[PDB]
């Protein structure tokens, strides 16, 4: 609910399924602490990463494992991953959708931020 | 259901609401016949354009009225519209999502095609 | 060179070479009249489409033949073409670059308008 | 010029000027070591980051300071930065252009790798 990730494949015209996603949160000492992880579903979506209680203010990194996705499909892509880094919840709780559209040598990403 | 259009705003980080969309289908005489139209909802989505019976094989044009969207928000954009032209249903019925991500001087578009 | 077109390939990480591009100007009767055309170069670019004298204010359409490009690479694409339709306005910078980044089921386009 | 970075602005239709870019190379201990940096030019480009001799195979990260760019324009952005992380491979073409197209809540990036 408060953080969702959607991944699409621009080659196939389909959801990007079984894409690994790791989320980190910047700690007080400036290191990236593991926060949540999961894999996209057959709809290219990953829900259930966190709760509104746990998803406090901070700087978050959403790392989408695009290389493995191309690798597990047998293809050699350019990027290691796609990383999305942003401050969240700093004016109170919001809901965030992080969307990515993937090609072997390119990607686009956007955020949809809503106030419930 | 068989044709859906989703429009996002890359400036606001939000759905693009109240965006006019016109769909045309190429006729036998090579003119563009009006096929369906509507406006995106508060979720940036437009459903209910057509039915699987009416959505036959053909070449379709999805014209997204991006200029008015920037104009109705009081902004002067580059493009007149974003047009998406594609052959549909030529190997049998499919479901099509046409997605667009808008900026004042740029847009991206993708398709998600699924076989029910 | 008031109008340039740049086409890139997101699958191969390269310029999109030998892509047909047609430019049209909207006529008084609302039909699209051919204006200029060419094929992208080895660097994915098409220069020399028009001159300052001919490129007056108006609505233009740049049609990029993406379907033929993908088919020549043996890849099944979604779109018939990519269309970029815009107004040229003299109350803006003078040089327009229309850039497109192509994938089989997606494209991105931007304008770089400079003085 | 084996590595070039190009940054474009999707709101204004222009090069993204005076954007800070930092390049890092992944070290043996898995930390990111500074490699090269600069600010984009009036044409949105940053050349002269490295030489052929120094740009060996490896994993590189190009960090584009998008947040400062938007803030200088008085626009509230979403991302802290844009990150492009990739492997340089000698069994590929020799010149890498990393391009980024920026909006306040979105960015696109591509690689153009040529000989
Ligand atoms: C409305 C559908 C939904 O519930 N969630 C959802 C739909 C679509 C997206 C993102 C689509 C998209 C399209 C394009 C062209 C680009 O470039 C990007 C990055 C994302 C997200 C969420
Ligand atoms: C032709 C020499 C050169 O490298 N010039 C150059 C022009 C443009 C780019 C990238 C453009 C671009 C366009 C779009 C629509 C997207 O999404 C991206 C990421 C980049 C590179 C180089």
């Amino acid at each position: 609910c408060p953080l969702m990730v959607k991944v699409l494949d621009a080659v196939r015209g389909s959801p990007a399924i079984n894409v690994a996603v790791h989320v980190f949160r910047k700690a007080a000492d400036d290191t990236w602490e593991p926060f949540a992880s999961g894999k996209t579903s057959e709809s290219g979506e990953l829900h259930g990463l966190t709760t509104e209680e746990e998803f406090v203010e901070g700087i978050y990194k959403v790392e989408i494992d695009t290389k493995s996705y191309w690798k597990a499909l047998g293809i050699s892509p350019f990027h290691e991953h796609a990383e999305v880094v942003f401050t969240a919840n700093d004016s109170g709780p919001r809901r965030y959708t992080i969307a990515a559209l993937l090609s072997p040598y390119s990607y686009s990403t956007t955020a949809v931020v809503t106030n419930p």
